[PDB]
């Protein structure tokens, strides 16, 4: 089961004043969390998703991604 979900929910809140298309990014979060179990996994997904998805949404992917990287 996914522990990463509870981290991504907190991530969404704090990155919300920085990310555009919050509901769209939350939809991506619910998808990636359902695919993965651990944070390190969801991080690798947000790395690939940033590359394949175009901006402005690309930007919002890597804002949330960088936030997971930033916290210990």
């Amino acid at each position: 089961g996914s522990v990463v979900k509870e981290k991504l929910e907190k991530a969404l809140i704090e990155v919300r004043p920085y990310v555009e298309y919050y509901n769209e990014l939350k939809a991506l979060v619910s998808k990636i969390s359902s695919s993965v179990n651990d944070l390190e996994e969801a991080i690798v997904v947000l790395r690939e998703e940033e590359k394949k998805a175009s901006e402005p949404f690309k930007t919002d992917i890597r804002i949330l991604l960088d936030f997971l990287e930033s916290k210990p």
